[PDB]
């Protein structure tokens, strides 16, 4: 059973421009995912301090980035406080809507694509290098989903019954055909020393 809905204007009018806006600095979409997962990092942690049956569901806080050039995918995995179907299902726990706006409005202050993680809106910089993005997750108070989007205007929501996670977010991004770069162990070396070279968390490059 697949539900598909429509993204709210603010958020299809802004997947459109981060797909259609000519930006070559196209490499901050990792920095935005990274510090994502830091920031659902930072989440269990604390309510873990309080309560530490929390952790129940593993109690390693990791980032794994893991490049598949056969699937030709990038993907992002952490082992953060997860989504609940209802964050996914709203613009996945974003202000998306209020965020955009903010965003458009400093990109004709002087702003440019770069600074869209300070609208918390950052998760949409995906589209910059993929032509589909899947986010399978595990909250410890719901069940495992799968988001999935090819932009387009519709974004849908599953259960995911393939491979449990325990907790965590998983951003799967399907690489656009002259994106491959982000497959190359030297290219994401680089830009996760250039732009997350200080994340709080052990971030590990998987290899194939
Ligand atoms: C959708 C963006 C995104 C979101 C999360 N995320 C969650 O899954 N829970 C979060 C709680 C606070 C902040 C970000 C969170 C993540 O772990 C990775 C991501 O790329």
């Amino acid at each position: 059973e697949v539900e598909t809905f429509a993204f709210q204007a603010e958020i299809a009018q802004l997947m459109s421009l981060i797909i259609n806006t000519f930006y070559s600095n196209k490499e901050i979409f990792l920095r935005e995912l990274i510090s994502n997962s830091s920031d659902a990092l930072d989440k269990i942690r604390y309510e873990s301090l309080t309560d530490p049956s929390k952790l129940d569901s593993g109690k390693e806080l990791h980032i794994n980035l893991i490049p598949n050039k056969q699937d030709r995918t990038l993907t992002i995995v952490d082992t953060g406080i997860g989504m609940t179907k209802a964050d996914l299902i709203n613009n996945l726990g974003t202000i998306a809507k209020s965020g955009t706006k903010a965003f458009m409005e400093a990109l004709q202050a002087g702003a440019d694509i770069s600074m869209i993680g300070q609208f918390g809106v950052g998760f949409y910089s995906a589209y910059l290098v993929a032509e589909k993005v899947t986010v399978i997750t595990k909250h410890n108070d719901d069940e495992q989903y799968a988001w999935e989007s090819s932009a387009g205007g519709s974004f849908t929501v599953r259960t995911d019954t393939g491979e449990p996670m325990g907790r965590g977010t998983k951003v799967i991004l399907h690489l656009k055909e002259d994106q491959t770069e982000y497959l190359e162990e030297r290219r994401i070396k680089e830009i996760v020393k250039k732009h997350s070279q200080f994340i709080g968390y052990p971030i590990t490059l998987f290899v194939e």
